[PDB]
């Protein structure tokens, strides 16, 4: 995967979205964004054939994690799971 800076914010439009420690299906959940909730971030991690996360900076300064849509070849495939301004 390949990590950058950005800030942005995303708002969901798929139903919901789990916000987690690591940027894999495997990392720890702490959290749920539903359909239409907003909210930024500062980091971008793109997977080769994976996801691309955002992440930002909780409230006890560890990193959360959200998947926002399929990878491949290390570009967005298909629609992503939310908008972005």
């Amino acid at each position: 995967s390949r990590s950058y800076r950005e800030t942005g914010t995303m708002t969901v439009t798929v139903d919901a979205l789990n916000v987690r420690r690591a940027p894999n299906t495997s990392g720890e959940i702490v959290a749920v964004y539903k359909r239409g909730e907003s909210f930024d971030y500062d980091t971008v991690i793109i997977d080769v054939n994976g996801y691309v996360w955002v992440s930002y900076i909780g409230g006890s300064g560890k990193r959360n994690y959200v998947a926002t849509g399929a990878t491949k070849d290390g570009k967005r495939f298909g629609n992503a799971w939310g908008t972005f301004k």
